[PDB]
């Protein structure tokens, strides 16, 4: 069973999120090949399992993918494909890394592999379920950071969804329609996050993206609806977030919240830490510690499991939902390596 | 022939814009009965026609209304229904107005009705088919002035299509918005210290936003004598960069038309023998009055009962009182304009 | 005595916030000559006093004005000055209506007289001097009104120092600006629907940059009943980054006293006796009444003459007849009160 | 005579705008010795020449700086001083040049040589005082570049000032005061100016700088004032620039502008240019084109001079108007390298 080509047929496998039960299925076949005990739970989520130690660690990653195939090509030294970096490549990584464990290691460590579903939607449904059910003493998030990249961190995130609905009326007349009452709410949300963003990082911007904005052709009456969303800085969690919004929005305005996700930051220096910057230095690179503007079930996993945390993954996380995603196969590789040499680490104390 | 029950059976048929045949048909009709040889044109216009005399008068309306139908019905006083006030109220009280002429009136002038279509449209259809086809030494254009009220004055119009194409910082749609939030921040500036009529009016219609990234907005401006269509364009593609594409569709030139005139007088005479104070009015929306005025260098005005405030609302509708005032005024404006000449 | 040249003679004397004593003095002579047994107190304040009864009645103005000038003339029947009517004029006429009390009413009541200094800085310290100083049962803070008007509250306060301190992309003013524009989105969001009463009012004082690179501004905000200013400062708070720097200062409580009162009904007696017709106000401002109804848990009403929209103009003035029929309603309410003890 | 013990001199001179005279006597004296005629004109620039070629080439360069020394060291390969770079360095290398001038370059070319005068104030009263006095058929504007870089263009300019006076009335009505109608305006203008840069690389977009804001204490009138100024893109000159602020201005408000340039963009290819690429390559570096956000003399002299015309000097301009301005010497010895490079080859041909 080759790295490469077990991720290719990975690829090969459609799931976006909601529809993971093939690739699960193909994940939990080449992990039971492995000696890694592979199933698909209640979830659809592939599991795994290797090791008898009392160290329990957890490597979770995500099977499902924004929607929309892209032809699976390996050519040159690049294997192209929806989820190579988002991130199907960084959880056959963590596999195959699991896959190849020290005797000494499968002593101290008992290592959970779990390929959870839903990542890409507001549920998390998958994370959510092996939540309750694991007790790590270490997690570590399967996301693209790049094979020399740790990722301390994740913002967090609010999605908004907001609606004006009014008596039509002549649109000469100066009283602003549905549409305006709406753009002008955002427009509001524009400045208080200019004003909040003053002299920050992009690590502690509140940062906005307006996703959708519909306008019922108006007849008896007018109806305007608004998708945004923010990414959440450690400074704004998503409940201080609400309050906020809620005190820019006029009652005029309908506003429901939805995909609550805490902001998650962790420290510099733990166990966890310590074994990938020291893995990435036998694998003969430099270790950078990262934060990043995305939000990732790390942030969804912090409040249940108040343990050491990282996110590692091979592969550059600006292709992420891109027509062009793609790994280097090289990368990928480095990428193995440095998971198993963390675990030897980690399992070396 | 009932006016009111006339007038409720033309609300009672829907005419949306581009629809307006079935409408138009019933109009007809009543303007037959009535001895105003009505028919349909082929813009599909209700046309009637009466006297015999050498001075040309246009009774217009339009007979088009936008879309949703509210419930018609009689009640409290009040005739409810889509184009009680905008603009079937208007034609019907001009239809019954010309119905009623004295023959000394029939001999000095010659009264056409023109009952437009797609006047709520961009294309103004309607009234340009006939545009060319008459030749009126004064014109009435039937929208709500109010029954003491009469319009000297509509704004123009521009409508505008803005569009934004990329590649998945901020997005298609939220360049659009600062587009839509500098043009608004110009309106402002130039409205500053100015009337309603002489303002600017910035309107966003639609904003549509497709998941390339790509998004468009339309606008509708109103548009001050001091601001007409060309210069308005002027402005608006000034603070566009090229990256943001710009349509222009619907220009329509302000009008506003002189306080004393044949047809000022006539109106205030017949109000004042109705019962009632004139009074000029300037309206912040637009009308055929602006579609015309460019063909027909002749004297215009706008008359009609109703409140126009309630045009294109839920619950538009005439006060019966108001509505058969206006009536009795058109005829007497008719009939002091026959005596003027 | 005359009130007028009085009252002339008080605003002939500058007494901006701080330097209030020559007026203080001015005032006191004639509280002594009006058998009112004037004088200065520590804080500089004018006080006189009248009566000997059971009940305390304190009428508290201020003595202090905004600066600049106003040169002072009679002229149409109205008495220009800084002050004429915020708020010499009302406590002048505060002194004159103390001065013509009923013997009975001297029996009733004991009525102290408070000119306060710095009611207009951040301060009060005047009104804040005779607060644990006075007992009184009833209260009435000097303020134009309307001399048909009685004032039931006045908003609270809070004024704000911002600062932000950098390194020579946008500079510090700027980053002050982008705070100052969401502070007022947010206003106008909390404000929709919402009375003026119950409006959150945000002003710029003043903006000041230092050509490191470092800008402050200066906010004045008046605070609805539903704001107060430990609420008020929790919003500001959490809209700041830690980059922005804050100071709060100046903070004042709302007040908005119930409709029916002993006060309350003494006025609107007072005032109908008077001639005129008594109406309910309440105040976008802030006064000594937010300043003492912390202090003095009793009724507590604002009156005056004169109209309150001309406070700190370059024109202020009181119209002569008014300032008169404020001392007649303010005796008549005091002579009405004490026949309800 | 060395460089950069000459350079040195020149930076202990103070020069703030108007108050050259001192260093251009210093520039001419040196120029004189030089063999370039050196002398200070009638504007108080530092002026010289060689040469007696048909091709005339101006080098013009400004010897004023902002107000405000820093002390001079050499230390280290780095030499500190107000003007190192911006732009005592770039006219000094300039002078350096055209003294080591071939007999053959100093048979095609007649090469001017201008220190000139208030380039950091809105007047630039040097170049305009010899813009009508010297007819080049090229010109080479003496400011930071980098030794590798040949700056093709700089933005335009203007200075705005705004004021609004009232009536003063209590702070607690909802009218404005002059101070927030101001801040509106501002405000205003930058929503402008975000739509006019919509989808624009720098050079392209609209940049605007509050510089200065006044209130008056109100007594029986408000006054308020504000200073800001932008930096102009190619689309937009100083003349379209004012209709626009103009038209965003209510007539309430009171504007003044000054300081009015145009923006200039040169094609990248002409005889100088390949003039300038040939001497980088020749001095063994890799020539970079550049556009800048800044504005120089270059645009105040290309109305006047319809000719081929480039920036060039040693030095980072990054380091414009910091407290550790300076230059690396062996940069600066380059950046004189590169000038005579330029000047033989535009003489070869
Ligand atoms: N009267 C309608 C339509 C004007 C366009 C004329 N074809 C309006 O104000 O929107
Ligand atoms: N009445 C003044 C001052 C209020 C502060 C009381 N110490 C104002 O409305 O600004």
């Amino acid at each position: 069973l080759d790295p490469v080509e077990f991720l290719k047929g990975a690829l090969e496998i459609p799931s976006p999120s909601g529809k993971e039960r093939l690739v699960a299925e193909y994940l939990a076949e080449g992990m039971q090949k492995l000696g890694l005990k592979g199933f698909v739970d209640e979830a659809d989520n592939a599991r795994g399992q290797v090791g008898e130690g009392p160290v329990q660690v957890v490597l979770l990653g995500h099977i499902d993918t924004v929607p929309g195939q892209i032809p699976v090509r390996l050519e040159g030294g690049r294997l192209f494909g929806r989820g190579a970096v988002d991130a199907k490549g960084p959880f056959v990584a963590m596999i195959f890394a699991a896959a190849g464990l020290s005797e000494e290691a499968r002593k101290r460590l008992t290592v959970h592999l779990v390929g959870a579903t839903e990542e890409e939607a507001p549920s998390s449904k998958g994370a959510r379920f092996v939540a309750p059910r694991l007790k790590p003493h270490y997690a570590v998030i399967g996301e693209p950071s790049g094979w020399e990249g740790i990722t301390l961190g994740y913002k967090g995130r609010l999605l908004v969804k907001a609606r004006r609905e009014k008596d039509h009326f002549h649109s000469a007349h100066h009283e602003p329609n549905a549409a305006e009452e709406l753009i002008s709410y955002f427009v509001a949300i524009k400045a208080w996050a200019e004003a909040m963003n003053v002299g920050q990082r992009p690590f502690d911007q509140v940062q906005y993206t307006l996703r959708d904005f519909r306008v019922h052709p108006a007849e008896l009456r007018q109806v305007a609806e608004m998708f945004f969303d923010l990414r959440l800085p450690p400074r704004l969690p998503p409940e201080e977030a609400i309050r906020h919004l809620t005190a820019y929005a006029p009652p005029t305005i309908e506003l429901e919240f939805f995909g609550r996700e805490v902001p998650y930051q962790g420290p510099k220096d733990t166990p966890l830490t310590r074994a990938f910057r020291q893995a990435i230095r036998k694998a003969g690179g430099r270790p950078v510690f990262k934060l990043k503007t995305g939000t990732s079930d790390m942030n969804v996993l912090a409040p249940h499991w108040p343990v050491p945390m990282v996110a590692y993954g091979p592969g550059d996380s600006t292709l992420d939902h891109t027509p062009y995603e793609h790994v280097e196969v090289a990368e990928f590789l480095k990428g193995i390596e440095v998971l198993r040499g963390a675990l030897e680490a980690l399992a070396q104390t």
